[PDB]
């Protein structure tokens, strides 16, 4: 209602037809007047439970070939006196992996989604200490890191039950560098980490103070306060970046960690809420060398490198900033190939995104994708995600926003 | 349920609130559920193009903008307003259509732009001259329109935005229509080939010129000659006076063999197959100019596939190792071809922007615009650069998409419609 | 989106859950901000043809369990061609026996479709002439009296092709009785058949000008000017009313028709049009007993039959015209039950529709009903479809409304 | 996009033009591809029940009825109406709530009815008593204004129209409820043989009176006390003092044993658990009452099956045979129950309309309506009678629903949500 959605591709004139919207039951935040499509970000009771786990269980039992066989029909009614009894269920370890490779399968920001089924799931749900966290996120961490040769994996940990004993990891990815205000008001390291840095030191971590500091982890189980413990740092595989023509890029002594490991998301599944859930597979080049490193608000790094190339800044016409957006990105990709560490390129990723959502549409109705995420921060329209038409909605299970943990929590 | 709305810039942290949005009436295509931000022409439950508006839809639509025109001119309730909606309103009564004052087009016209949302070069809105063109009834009478509006507008490579207005429709059988695309456009071909010489956005459009008899100098650059339907009539031909087509060949400062590929643009980017509603009435041929941003000549006409396809030519030439994608030869070529551009305008002393430059105007126009007017609808897709996105700052700027009245429409390709 | 919604019975509490809508690809004339439920009414082109037709194939092969075959593929191929050759196509019997049935049971506005796939079929698509489409008029009214014991039928002429060469029955019912403008501004007859009688006396049809002569068929075959067909009288089953206590009633000289045809709307099966589409089932009491007697508008008699039995007319708050009313309906039933012609009580009727809704939600996943159409137009809420919530949406195939062919038409 | 709108009359084939609706700014439920006029309560996406608006909330909900209520008064852009606004908004932005003047508070509820697209009873708009009770701190003060309510509406038979407004929602923890459906009900007592004793409709509502220390008498028609919750505390029981209830026995004017069933309605249909919505403000305890339609006691209350069920009982009396459902038995009875109501309290002289003088007043306040506001929204589905539909003028009559502020909501009952 409408029951069939077309999406154009503009250099290729090729017209897909989406049928998969029709299965969205949660809202986007556009309207009919007004569309939000650029906004980062436009306790369950019985009653409400029981829907969304019995949409879980249909859907799930639907994929394996079997609904309305007597083992759905059991399921069902296994899950419904559960909730009945306790308020609450409990997933299948079957259910379990479903539903995370689901979640990453309808990650509409996500371009790395032709990988999605390939994802190792460490079920972290008999976890009870902060410690306990710890030792599963180092194993996470060997596991996906394995030398260099990047492995996709989440780990997730206990559901929420009352909201009071929520598990959470306060850092925003499990490898990040510190950031520091200095008194001049100038930042140190990265500033996108500082409020999060403020917080361990006031914890009592001891602070380097350099300009890639990894973060300390900080560790909440079962409500109880956050805990700090230091990832060992061999676990912790760091690239230098250097320049395949410019001997000088070394000199700035500029490096990045190889494990993307986001940590503060929500992973919902039948209704239920794993608030803890760090998940991690490779980095797409521009993630580092456009983003992290010269946005005005990370280590904002254009004008450097672009004074060591010797050009000519005085004119915002010369494209003086796009020329060393280039070469950075250049070193970024460099430097992570020669070390045999998992990168890919944005002209690979959003062409293998291409070829994913033609598969997508083709077996399964469509693939909802938000094309201001997915077009690369840099060279939008030489890459085909440019060119292709999407269509954004959120499908359930679901890796959603929550709250940082400190606006919340109570010592 | 009506509420401001916060837009938050992720860079600076400038959180400014839109009240203006409440007062859009027109649909964006999206929906609660699904968001349609990326599709080019969503479908918004608009009236079919063939038909015209009935006295029903005419008299809230002209009210509305009547009203807002005197609310403007801070004289709204005025007996001036209450005499002038009288006077629509009988119009509308008797006849079915009106009028507007000539006053009342300028400001239409000015806010159709001031509204556009797809638009990042919109700081210099209120900066418009307006051709009125509703006088006209023949073609030939329309080429010198449009003669007038290019050689005022191309100003020796001083550009000046302007806009030029037929008549409007009437019982949609007496329609005027520019059926180029833009005023001033390259040819394409398809060859015997398979391949295809020149612009291939413009193939189907150079095959209808070439069926009416143009002759085609067969070349990548060849300018397309006017096609121009007066009154509802079949279309006719007219070649734009040669001197009044201001070009410029591109170079590199640095590579001296740059200028071998014999590469060139027109200075004058004049939309011409858009429609401007204003109050109700609608404008099928309005061509419209201003001056270019080098990407939409140095990325996309350039350098997409679809489109003159360079990358690779240039990419040769510069000597770069083509063998993998993560060499970002694709890249470094982009930025030379776009250095050139901007290169080769600025040293013809033709007007062009950057795009550092138009996105940095553009943040500040809507800061102007959300402080003077509560808000500035903007379409992200569309205002983001095509390369460098998030070197400029609107990238990092959250925006809201609506769609205001007067406005500039798309329509249906006028030989998709055509009974010759 | 949303791909659930719930409708609710308000005395049996009883929820069902409609995922039907989901298939609906045409709009309803409401919008988010007005609702139009109460409006009586709120060629294509090759690529407008493709898509539809495809969509209609692509039902018609999954309702036969043979969705991708084999038979589907080969179906759309020459459905496909046949477009591109013709600008048009031409359905299969099967398809067109499944299309009719269909189009009755998405019809929002019945509430006889419990019987919707117990429907004759008399497929005319071979008629070329209007003495052609009396003959097989006159079959059809033939087979659906049946003698008084009604069948359920539908007779289906040669589709639009140009829009120049129409086949339509001009009668909006096959069979009506005529209406008189009377100099004084009266009416004889049936008022809502005024202008259609003034066209058939224009075109020389010689007027009997009594209270209830049957009106002559005006056919137009091939977008040829239409043409006068008697019914032969033997073919019209009647039926006069008298009442089962009130021995007076019969003196009122009424009487009614057995075969309600309705002929003057438009079957639209995978994009294709048929503009003359006649079809019958038999009456629901309260058409005949409510509406054609006792609107204002109709034959009015509300006022003759209160005076007949005495009521104290001179207060609204009496009920004089609810105590009319009943009997008047009492007697119409009365009157088909003791002929032996079938007739459904507005009780039996409504109730049929729920145990229809209910099986509909359960093998469909729903069942698109217009409220305001489905209660009867007398003692709505004691029949259970003024407590049932329904959910109105338009599906194809579909019967459609279209413009009176005396506005069109070029003599 | 805006259009008027037309609705016609089928038996009298006059075309209003509605111009209203371009006005609402509130949703309706349905959308472009799905009806949904028969739900009783559509989803609208308002904000969750149990949040409180923002300022970003009421800013413009705030300006929207200020601007309504001078431009009624014939005072737009006057400076008192200049000022007000600015101290509605210096309130907003300083205490994130505001509060109406009298004037406003009175404007507001009698709109709040003129708006209410389900009443057959708009004809009587601006006939209103405003209690204004915002000076409520306690459930027994609430108590001393619903018996004032009670004792004026009631006017010994003569009903007077009246509303009676408690303090407005604040942090939404503070709330004033009447936890009771209507200020007058009949108990509903479930029986250990699967019936219901009384009244069907408020079994759960009873239920928490008992648990609460009511002693129900246990009988069919057992008056309920008042369950009244104020600054959002634990509600408290108090009985109405029953010479405040008027009641009435039912009869029949020509059937002797009527009176034999001892059915009883009482005089005084005060409905009290909706919300009124007034620029943005929540009164969430709010009773109302006008006077009875016939068939509110006659078909729905006495013949629902989920309700006091009587049909076969008075059937049976009147010796109907009933055994086929096409004797009409059902609609005859039906007929005589309405009757009997009506004649009852008409002897009796308390107020009470039958539905066709009811929907022919209906039909001449929607005229008026579209002559003086430009339309009338209605809901057709609750504006036709629940009997004789076709012959009453409304079914016969065109209507568009949709939605204006000031309203009428609906909102959780507040054993779904209050605190213990
Ligand atoms: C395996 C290689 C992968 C690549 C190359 C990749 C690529 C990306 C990129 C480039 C982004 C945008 C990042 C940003 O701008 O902040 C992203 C977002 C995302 N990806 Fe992936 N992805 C991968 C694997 C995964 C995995 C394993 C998951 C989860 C199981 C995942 C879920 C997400 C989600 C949820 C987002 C949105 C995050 C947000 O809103 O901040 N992706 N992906
Ligand atoms: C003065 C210099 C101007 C600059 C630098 C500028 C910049 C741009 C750019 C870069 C685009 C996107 C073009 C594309 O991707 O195809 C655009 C779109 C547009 N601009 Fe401008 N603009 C200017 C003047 C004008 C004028 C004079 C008008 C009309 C009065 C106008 C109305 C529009 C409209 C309606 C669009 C959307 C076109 C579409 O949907 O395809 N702009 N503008
Ligand atoms: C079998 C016995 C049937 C019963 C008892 C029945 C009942 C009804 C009734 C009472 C109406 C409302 C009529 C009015 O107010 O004018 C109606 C409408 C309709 N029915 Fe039936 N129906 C029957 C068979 C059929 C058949 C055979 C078809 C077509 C195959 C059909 C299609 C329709 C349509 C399209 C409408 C709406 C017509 C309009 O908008 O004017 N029904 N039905
Ligand atoms: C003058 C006497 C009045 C009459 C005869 C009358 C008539 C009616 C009727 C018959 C209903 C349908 C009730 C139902 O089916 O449950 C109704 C609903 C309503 N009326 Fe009135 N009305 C009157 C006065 C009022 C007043 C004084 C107000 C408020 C100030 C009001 C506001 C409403 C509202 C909000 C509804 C919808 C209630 C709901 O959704 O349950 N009416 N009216
Ligand atoms: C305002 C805008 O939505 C915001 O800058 C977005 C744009 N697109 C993005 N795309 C990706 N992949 N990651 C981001 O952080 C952003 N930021
Ligand atoms: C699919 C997508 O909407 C389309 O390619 C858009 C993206 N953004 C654009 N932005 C501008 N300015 N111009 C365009 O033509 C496009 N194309
Ligand atoms: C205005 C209103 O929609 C119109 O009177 C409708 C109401 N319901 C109806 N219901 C049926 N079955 N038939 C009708 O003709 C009508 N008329
Ligand atoms: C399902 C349906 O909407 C519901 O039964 C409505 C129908 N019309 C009504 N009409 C009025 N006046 N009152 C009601 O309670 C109802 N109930
Ligand atoms: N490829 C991924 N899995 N990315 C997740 C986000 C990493 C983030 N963009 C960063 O630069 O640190
Ligand atoms: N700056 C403008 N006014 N542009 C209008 C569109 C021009 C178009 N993008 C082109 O490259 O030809
Ligand atoms: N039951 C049917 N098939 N009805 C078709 C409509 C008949 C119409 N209502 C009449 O009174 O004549
Ligand atoms: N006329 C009114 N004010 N009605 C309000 C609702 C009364 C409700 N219908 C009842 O029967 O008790
Ligand atoms: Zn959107
Ligand atoms: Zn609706």
């Amino acid at each position: 209602c409408p029951r069939f959605l077309k999406v154009k591709n503009w250099e290729t004139e090729v017209v897909l037809t989406d049928t998969l919207h029709l299965k969205s039951t949660l809202e986007t935040g556009c309207t009919e007047y007004i569309c939000m499509g650029s906004i980062m970000h436009p306790v369950a009771t019985k009653d409400q439970l029981f829907p969304l786990a019995k949409e879980f269980i249909d859907q799930y039992y639907s994929s394996i070939k079997r609904f309305g066989s007597k083992a759905h029909m059991e399921r069902l009614e296994e899950v419904n006196k559960e909730i009945d009894t306790t308020s609450t269920y409990q997933l299948k370890d079957t259910e379990l992996i479903y539903g995370a490779k689901h979640a990453w399968r309808n990650a509409s920001r996500c371009v790395g989604r032709i990988q999605w089924s390939k994802l190792q799931v460490f079920d972290a749900r008999d976890c009870t200490t902060a410690h306990g966290m710890f030792n599963y996120i180092c194993n996470h961490v060997k596991y996906a890191t394995n030398k260099g040769n990047l492995r996709s994996a989440i780990t997730i940990f206990p559901q929420r039950t009352d909201g009071k004993h929520d598990f959470r990891v306060w850092n925003s990815q499990l490898i990040r560098y510190a950031g520091y205000k200095q008194p001049d008001g100038s930042t140190l390291g990265d500033p996108a980490n500082v409020q999060f840095t403020e917080i361990c030191i006031q914890q009592g971590w001891k602070p380097p103070r350099g300009r890639f500091d990894v973060l300390p982890l900080l560790l909440q189980a079962n409500g109880n306060d956050p805990e700090l413990f230091q990832i060992p740092p061999e676990l912790v595989l760091e690239v230098p970046i250097r320049h395949p023509k410019f001997e000088w890029f070394k000199d700035l002594g500029l490096k990045w960690y190889g494990l993307p490991a986001v940590s503060n998301m929500l992973l919902e599944i039948g209704g239920l809420e794993f608030s803890a859930c760090p998940f991690s597979g490779w980095y797409m080049g521009t993630e580092i060398g456009v983003r992290d490193y010269c946005d005005n608000s990370r280590y904002n790094i254009l004008e450097e490198v672009a004074k060591k190339m010797n050009l000519d800044m005085r004119k915002t016409s010369s494209l003086w900033k796009d020329q060393a957006l280039v070469e950075i990105n250049i070193a970024v990709l460099y430097s992570f190939q020669s070390d045999k560490v998992t990168i890919v390129d944005h002209h690979s990723a959003t062409e293998s995104f291409i070829k994913h959502m033609e598969n997508e549409y083709r077996c399964r109705g469509g693939c909802p994708a938000d094309w201001v995420w997915i077009v690369p921060p840099m060279s939008g329209s030489i890459t085909p995600v440019f060119h292709q038409e999407m269509l954004n909605y959120r499908l359930t299970p679901s890796f959603e926003y929550q709250p940082d943990p400190w606006n919340t929590h109570v010592w």
